[PDB]
DNA sequence: ATTATGACAAATGTCATAG
DNA sequence: TCTATGACATTTGTCATAA
């Protein structure tokens, strides 16, 4: 879970909820990350690797 | 902070304490991660990067 | 479709102590 | 030394809403 590539994924111009959605992970959480409420770093390393595997997945594209 | 080389630093034969010193986390969660009380996908990136930084610096000696 | 805030059960980091 | 167990304040993930 490299904090660059989920920092790209949280910095896209993706919907949150769009990331959400097939990240499987919750707007509510990609909303509160990208305002701000909550850390990357307090993320549980499963939500973390969900993350990491939508953006690679999107690079080598 | 890849799950597979932290497992491989919970496989090691290190110190559940040794690595604690070096990596700033807690035995205590090395310690529970090993037994099986805790999960490392319910670990936080913060720490799981420091135990990842660990094993890249150990991997560098082959 | 999208955006925000919660509630809540169940964890976690960071400290101990106990064996 | 080492592991093991827990306390506690805080934060999660999940599952909602309301706009």
């Amino acid at each position: 879970s490299m904090r660059k590539t989920i920092e790209r994924l949280l910095n896209s111009e993706l919907s949150s909820n769009s990331i959400a959605v097939r990240t499987g992970v919750s707007q509510a959480v990609i909303s509160k990350l990208r305002n701000g409420k909550k850390e990357l770093g307090n993320l549980t390393l499963n939500s973390a690797e969900k993350l990491f595997e939508y953006q690679k997945e999107m690079e080598k594209v």
